[PDB]
């Protein structure tokens, strides 16, 4: 009864054309790994340098369940001379590519909101990294849809969705009458194709959100938020601006993880998160009809699954898009909120739950109402 | 009830004199054109101009800034500071920084870690996308809760300070907000038209429900941000993919057209809400405005107050630290906010890149 009225009530989902298969890119990854591995082979039989491994189509859909993703270029990232899409600079007096995909993701949302720009108060841009420091893409996009009022970037990565979503919720409840939350995700920009634990992991989306208050239309009610962080540097990528000035050399400027010790952290602590959140609210776990998780890997959403529902659990009430999609990291969330909110009925419940770097997780609790 | 109950500053400690600034950037323009004779001749490279002490001080009103690295903004050879990189275990400087400027709010707050539910980084650039440092600061402190990075360049602390108080209203108890402003890492010192601008720096607020603690309580706040390329840095994590080649990742900005846009802004907003709040320019103690451009602020503040309108009345600091981005306005507020006594009030307006503006009526409890 914090956010009475406060309604989630489109969403918008926007998409590169271009696939790559899970087959495409391991057989990617294998031929970098064969040139690499006898480029060094002097250096290989040395102790010295490195080993290389590749990977297959059935070993990435074993860690993850990841089938394909959408990417921004696909040439690029498949070629071994390259391993990273092929786009061109754009003038200042274009759109961004950032600001492009997340105004196609925009007009949706609104669309589907039954909303226009003038309708809107607040525009938050929220993903796992920016394009630019300045101006704000955030403001870029409210100009390019020609909305009023203002407009701010916010980064806390996996979670971003989850904590912009509560940011526009706090906003509409001091006066904002309605929020356009937008997650841009190219993360083929910061993906090291390289390495064969990581290079699967991430696919290219724009999502979108409109968030109002609201008696009379449909959408989600927002009943409960609980954010939490907590410093892990088990994800972790160190590109940034000091860098010329650190005249850095360290090959980390991509992104890094262990995931062995991620999944030993994060699955645990978000099953705490959820079920204290039932607890609250008074709710069991058979009170919730979707719980719409984090989508980077299914083996991580069927434990947490189990852990908050029991092993019985239906698997249509954890909808899984990241075999299309894969990882999509802030955008994760609203995907599979986008394709299956429709799958809830009036007053009944469900879970919207990030999780991942910086240790971030962001957990909501809503229901929903059909006017 | 919600009040700012304490701020908290830090500065590195090499300090850098318009004059030092202008001979250094002056013999790598010298080194420039005493190279390229023929491309200047042969209208093909133009011909660089060097920048003078005297127009600096002038113009703006700064006359010198605390940078985190000396030796390589002045070597003509080089004209960016001398850095190392540290590995993930050590505190990075970005966090070390805010670290330092918030346990002074905190202290001056008279709170301690367990007293503190959101950290919030706001601020121009951040260090990295991953994990956020506002999350790295958290912890580096021993505070629970959560932590958020945002970015609106000049108006992070105005924004965020807005964003502190939505978070309360919502329950939070405090608000932890930080900004580190390490511009010397994006500014141009090749450029003299704006490497004099920009000096380094990081602050620290506060924000409380209370009725009980000495505080500036917050009473209206008006954002704003209309999109524009006159302030513009095109770096950023594409370039890579771009195979990127345009000389603009660096601070770039259209002095003259800014003025022309964000000064009748600046003035219009803040007027509009003295109306709205029922206040005169009279009843302002302290206008903290954005610390860019000391004549710039003169003439908003005759716009607002009046002929009579003492000078004193909107402190300025940006002849110590030169224009410190969204943290300008929280230094000025933390140098004079002693000199708001008991029921006076206060208007905090941040304003620049992005468009953006940000403006607060505040009013003083002891
Ligand atoms: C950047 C700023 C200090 C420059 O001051 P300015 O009075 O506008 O200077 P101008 O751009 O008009 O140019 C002044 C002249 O001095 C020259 N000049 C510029 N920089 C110089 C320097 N460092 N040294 C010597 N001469 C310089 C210029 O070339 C120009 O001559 P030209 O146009 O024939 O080439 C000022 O424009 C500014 O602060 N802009 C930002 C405004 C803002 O942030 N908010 C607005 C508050 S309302």
């Amino acid at each position: 009864t914090s956010h009475m009225g406060i309604r989630i009530t489109g969403t918008g989902l926007f998409h590169p054309t271009e696939i790559i298969s899970n087959e495409e890119l391991a057989d990617s990854l294998n031929a970098y790994v064969e040139q690499y591995n006898q480029e060094n082979a002097e250096k290989i039989a040395a102790g010295e340098l490195e080993e290389l491994r590749g990977s297959s189509a059935e070993f990435i859909e074993k860690a993850s369940g990841i089938k394909r993703r959408y990417v921004i270029e696909k040439s690029g990232i498949l070629d071994p001379t390259r391993l990273r899409p092929r786009l061109s600079e754009r003038s200042n007096d274009e759109l961004s590519i950032q600001a492009e995909w997340g105004v196609i993701a925009a007009k949706q949302a609104m669309e589907n909101a039954g909303v226009t720009a003038e309708d809107i108060d607040v525009v938050i841009l929220a993903c796992s990294n920016m394009q630019r420091a300045y101006p704000a893409v955030a403001i870029e996009i409210q100009s390019a849809l020609g909305i009023q009022g203002y407009a701010y970037d916010m980064n806390v990565a996996a979670s971003a969705a989850t904590f912009g979503l509560k940011q526009a919720a706090d906003a509409i409840r001091s006066g904002a009458r309605r929020v356009l939350l937008v997650n841009v995700e190219i993360t083929s920009g910061h993906l090291d194709y390289r390495n064969r634990d990581c290079h699967f992991i991430f696919g290219d989306v724009a999502t979108a959100s409109i968030i109002e208050e609201t008696t009379t239309k449909t959408g989600f009610e927002i009943l409960d938020i609980h954010l939490f962080t907590q410093f892990s540097n088990n994800i972790r990528n160190n590109f940034g601006f000091l860098n010329r000035s650190e005249d850095a050399v360290v090959d980390d400027k991509l992104f890094r993880q262990d995931g062995r010790k991620v999944f030993k952290d994060v699955c645990p602590l978000v099953a705490k998160i959820i079920n204290a959140q039932l607890e609250k609210m008074q709710l069991t776990a058979n009170d919730i009809k979707r719980f719409w998780l984090h989508q980077a890997n299914a083996n991580m959403n069927e434990l947490i699954l189990k852990y908050v529902a029991g092993k019985d659990a239906d698997l249509s009430r954890a909808p899984i898009i990241l075999d299309e999609f894969a990882n999509t990291s802030s955008a994760g969330v609203i995907i599979a909120l986008h394709r299956t909110g429709h799958e809830v009925d009036d007053g009944e419940y469900g879970v919207i739950s990030s999780f991942g770097a910086g240790y971030s997780v962001g957990s909501i609790v809503v229901q929903k109402h059909v006017a």
